[PDB]
């Protein structure tokens, strides 16, 4: 009522010109030069800013608000995806921690730094489910699993927003991309999404819903068609589902140029009609293309739009500014005037300890033949590969205000660890790619890839001479961050050919070979799994990446990360995911659902990851054989560290509904516990399962649990499990 | 009414035991030994037989019917997919004729031979739309296009059934696989199908509907889930759509073991429940697993199914036998007792002339650098490759009663063409595969691949010496038919590595290189398109394949075939198809829908194919710029043969609806004309477009044409076109 009073009196004052100006979301660019933008803010024609990210710059913009009749403050947004200035691992690496508190910590520090620079909103978290490793943006999400992505979706929102959206160290979450953006056909960015409603409700929508139920202040709408209707023009998605069914009360934001793109989708013949479709579907705020400002007045005057369409959009912008505390104090995130100036990028405003501890948790040990890892800080260590000394790659895609020169490379991380106790020998070995067309693509906007002008053969000969002079080879190989970016979809999932040629030459020297992988998507690693002695998955591990990688390689931290996305044997197996249907003819002979020209199944399954120690699970026990409606059941198992080193693992609870009105998955994740144990230590793990855990969407979207058998599986990954059954009454 | 009266009086006489026995469809095998099967027919416990394919054998079975109380005759079925004894090109090759009359001719001759052997029914045509080249069964269909597959669906049914199903030279069509079988996830056979209802009705269902509207007597139900519900248990598909909405009056047949497989799908806990789900969904007839015989009496007595369920299934079997003339005369397709015996496989019962003329029409010329084709009947011709002398491969998969020793190989076809006027030099060059696991798979049941015991290197050095002694190299390469079979899904679309190694060695000799491809799916041909001088796509061209291939290679027939399925550049681009959506960011730079690591688009588009002559199109003319509802529009263009040889091409009419309430394809096929022209000859081509051509299914399945612009394209393929607009009023 108090908020409603302030907001209703303010909107009673406003002209349509002022209401429509609140819907304009812009950035300083060629589209909107700084001084023209300043004039537009003075004239009341701007609602919010993105990509202006420092206190002085945001202050100068907020200072123009004084010259408007109503003095409605701006909010300031940015893409703080996995860090603002202190860069954490990419989301796919954070997910691999299997630890909500580690992810929450990355989010809280991101919000602290962003809010310290004056930012009120992040276009995050990205909660799109990804089953297609070809898509460039899988790096930005939490992998293939609905339960895990849904849990981390809520965690990110609560950690960004705190208990109070007005707090100077809180930012608003704009959850993206609503919806289904990750299921693009062919894994080609922006491409067609087509799926049944039961799959959509069961597998793809719950993460957006968790963000809404966690109190997300905003929702960013996606660029893709859903079943033939672009999200930006999809009333069924933005009004019926998001508002009426889920009760979302916040702000909807279109993606960059999305209203105008309704023309190229063939939903609209002109910008006037595109604008009508977007506002009536339920898009409040319009990013960069300015069609709302250009066309809403004419649409309203012609009776094509209703006043209520303008009023609803405007109300959502004002309610967001109110909740962010910006009517109370527009400078609340910008300090007091006469606070002394600072270097935005000062070393003292970073959080290196938080970045290092988080980065350690996401590293996944994929292979370790004969205890080669951990390494001893001694002897001669060859560090070879195009990513060994790469500052720009270790902070990954969507590195926000991250500064490459402030990042710790793998080489530098190893140098910091050994000091004088061991000798590092360096050789680039190869360029990230040997294909000139792929280098032209990676270098097309900014210099992202250091191209060594020497021949491939000369770099190899140097690498082989370096390996020969060492006790063992740490090969730092994989993708540059520009390969797992928006619009950077891949037809091949292997390590690039220039680097595989290097690895083959390194193998033939007979030296022990440790692979340190940098990559923003699942890679095809058949040759590496056969021929490398050890493999460490490091994703893009952030500002402190190299230090956290050295901490695991030398045994300071025992690798605890587990995969949250299945690793295909090749691109021709796509899609592969752990929660698939059985079919009528599952492969364990010939007449089964399989390929004939390659081994079947993923190379590494969902939830896979090794340790320097060994863990054991006692038999799974259920607290009863039968479960009454309204009752809870307990699944009990004892986890023991039966090896020589302290270490964490992740105990995973899976569920199967083997008889149902729909064909249900062979298994679905329904719980986990990350557990840190000393040698010989045990922990009794108790999972609680109720009827809520057993429901699914039928063909008419009835969300019900049916009577009958459920199988419960517990294990340290999605493959290596045992099951016990109970009956729901 | 006469039919209704005959069938109602017969079913009034029948016990449930006799009604349920009519639902049993069996074959002689280990599951059902001959003499036990004979006794079951005598006892009235068998409805129909499959895989018994000679007159004496079918007669012996029909002779047992006398011993039953009611003497209800059997029908006899077989998989006559692309020929019975005289084998035509695989369906994907027949589709490439772009000529309904050529396809009708292959179907009519198939029915003539099958009916001459006593068969009443073929499990054909297969009308599944296929956009995923990995799937093993794309060989069995007509490619990726809804309009073309729908047209050929009706053509096949009318050609099999004639105007009279009782005629002794007619067979019943059982259209398959109802439904969506070709959209399996990952292109893995039997795998999950998930799609929106608008896409299902717009793109996938029309071919089954065309079969039903053409009077198909039966429908074979598919093995896949549709949106979580197996087809065999899918009441929405088999009752609501097929019976109530489409008014199908004929027979439904389950696939082999499909009812029992409902347990592995997780729709049923036991065989009793699987049986209930199948009969109540609307499966009439049960192939080989015998659950109907085992369980229907107990299901009925317990009130779990209704008498009406048994009565409806039984009635459909009796109505099928009645329409096939089997109550009037059960021997109508089996001759008289007086008839003299014959050799079923006599050379005089074949139709070589029809198979040769059909096979010529499907061959697609993909590349011809500098007029290398046609070849002259002179000089020295090297014939090299594992498929050059392959009889088993040229007749393709699903070769019914085809005899490989009666087939004409490419080598033999070339020998028959040159006689003494030129010298052929033969060298195998390589085995079909160099991977022992792939050879074990292809050779697992019968010897399908002749494995040359010599080393790869020894075969190469013999091939290179043969090339060096010749004027040019005809390399006969591709897949064995067992690679494009049921359950033979591929993760790689290139020619096998043993053969690519051979092709590379052949390229390095400098000799002119003609590639003759045998394959049952689109192949990835990037290297071949760059390095071969000529490329001829021959699919698997049947019993007279080698003669038809020689007829095109030596210029007797001017290549006229055009692709009906897009050829991907690599497996990592799947799916690619011509009738895709534009997206919001079509590729004409970086922020578009594309891959960065490979050239974009298909290597060869839908409707692509070259000629030994050159054709030109005059500018497209529309009969008016505006079109009243209920009125017809004319699209006119003049085709000229502006080159030196008689030859045919295919003029293709495409439509775009660029503003619609759903995002509509960049292009959809809406007509074509195959035109044969002498040099210097012209023909004015007139296409008729009406309102039915302009409709689409919206989000609520409203099937309407919306007022506004339509773009009309005419060209010789889906890429190289010119467009004009009209407005629907
Ligand atoms: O002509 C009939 C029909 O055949 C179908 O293909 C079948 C396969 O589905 C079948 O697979 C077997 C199982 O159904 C059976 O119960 O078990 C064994 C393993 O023990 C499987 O091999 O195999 C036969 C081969 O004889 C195939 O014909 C086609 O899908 C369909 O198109 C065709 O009309
Ligand atoms: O920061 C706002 C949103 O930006 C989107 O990326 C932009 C492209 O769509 C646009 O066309 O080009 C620029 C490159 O200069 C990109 O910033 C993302 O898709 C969104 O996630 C992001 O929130
Ligand atoms: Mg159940
Ligand atoms: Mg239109």
């Amino acid at each position: 009522t108090d908020k409603e009073r302030f907001i209703a009196s303010l909107m009673a004052r406003m002209s349509n010109a002022e209401k429509i100006g609140q819907l304009r979301l812009v950035s300083v660019g060629a589209d909107h030069p700084k001084e023209a933008l300043m004039a537009d803010i003075r004239a009341g024609k701007v609602g919010a800013i993105f990509n202006t990210v420092t206190r002085p710059d945001i202050r100068a913009m907020q200072d123009q608000v004084r010259h408007s009749r109503l003095k409605i403050p701006l909010f300031h947004a940015y893409d703080v995806a996995h860090g603002h200035r202190t860069i954490f691992p990419i989301s796919l690496g954070l997910a691999a921690s299997w630890d909500p508190e580690v992810v929450a910590r990355s989010a809280r520090i991101s919000a602290l730094e962003a809010s310290a620079d004056g930012l009120d909103m992040s276009f995050s978290p990205m909660v799109d489910i990804t089953r297609d490793a070809r898509w460039g943006r899988v790096s930005e999400g939490f992998g293939e699993d609905t339960y895990l992505t849904s849990l981390l979706s809520g965690v990110m929102v609560r950690a960004y927003q705190g208990s109070n959206l007005a707090a100077p160290d809180s930012i608003m979450a704009a959850v993206k991309h609503f919806a289904l953006y990750g299921a693009a056909e062919g894994g080609r960015d922006y491409n067609t999404v087509d799926m049944s409603l039961p799959r959509m409700f069961q597998d793809y929508l719950p993460p957006y819903k968790a963000a809404v139920d966690a109190g997300a202040g905003a929702v960013m709408v996606s660029l893709n068609t859903i079943n033939g209707v672009p999200a930006t023009a999809n009333r069924w998605l933005l009004t019926d589902l998001l508002r009426q069914q889920w009760g979302f009360k916040g702000l909807t934001i279109s993606n960059h140029g999305a209203v105008k793109e309704l023309i190229k989708h063939g939903l609209a013949g002109n910008e006037r009609d595109a604008t009508r479709l977007a506002i009536q579907a339920g898009v409040d705020m319009n990013m960069n293309d300015d069609l709302y400002s250009t066309w809403l007045p004419k649409l309203l005057a012609a009776g094509e739009i209703d006043q209520a369409d303008i009023d609803r959009a405007c109300r959502d912008v004002l309610a967001a500014k109110y909740d962010l505390g910006l009517f109370a104090d527009p400078y609340r995130r910008l300090g007091k005037p006469d606070d002394p100036p600072f270097d935005t990028n000062a070393e003292s405003r970073l959080h290196r300890q938080a970045a290092r501890e988080v980065a350690r948790e996401g590293l996944v040990l994929l292979k370790n033949r004969d205890g080669l890892l951990p390494l001893k800080k001694q002897g001669r260590i060859a560090v070879i590969g195009p990513l060994a000394k790469s500052q720009r790659d270790v902070i990954g895609s969507w590195s926000a205000a991250g500064v490459p020169r402030q990042a710790v490379t793998v080489y530098q991380g190893l140098a910091n660890a050994v000091g004088e106790r061991a000798t590092l020998l360096y050789a680039k070995g190869a360029n990230v790619s040997g294909d000139q067309a792929i280098l032209d693509y990676l270098n097309s906007y900014n210099p992202e890839v250091e191209v060594d002008p020497r021949s491939a053969e000369a770099m190899l000969e140097e690498a082989l001479r370096t390996a020969r002079d060492a006790d063992l080879v740490v090969a730092v190989v994989g993708e540059s961050q520009g390969m797992a970016h928006e619009a950077s979809s891949r037809t091949d999932l292997r390590i690039p050919a220039s680097q595989r040629r290097l690895l083959k030459a390194l193998k033939a020297t007979g030296k022990p070979l440790v692979l340190v992988l940098m990559n923003g998507r699942p890679l095809s690693l058949g040759w590496e799994q056969e021929n490398a002695d050890a493999i460490l998955e490091t994703w893009f591990s952030g500002t402190e990446g190299g230090n956290a990688i050295a901490d695991v390689l030398f045994g300071e931290h025992n690798p605890s990360g587990k995969l949250t996305m299945s690793f295909p044997r090749s691109v021709g197996q796509v899609p592969v995911y752990y929660n698939h249907l059985n079919t009528g003819r599952p492969m364990d002979g010939k007449y089964t659902s399989r390929y004939f020209d390659e081994a079947n199944g993923p190379l590494y399954p969902f939830g896979y990851g090794l340790s320097y120690t060994e863990f054991s699970l006692s038999p799974l026990r259920l607290s009863s054989e039968r479960l009454a409606r309204g009752a809870t059941l307990e699944a009990r198992v004892t986890l023991s560290n039966s090896g020589k080193r302290a270490g964490a693992t992740v105990v995973q609870l899976y569920l199967q509904d083997p008889v149902a009105s729909l064909s249900r998955p062979v298994k679905e994740l329904r719980g986990f516990r990350k557990v840190m144990l000393e040698p010989g230590e045990s922990r009794e793990i108790v999972f609680r399962l109720g009827e809520a855990d057993l429901k699914f969407y039928d063909s008419q979207l009835r969300h019900t649990a049916e009577p009958g058998e459920f199988k419960v599986f517990v294990g340290l990954d999605s493959a290596q499990t045992e099951s016990r059954s109970f009956t729901l009454l």
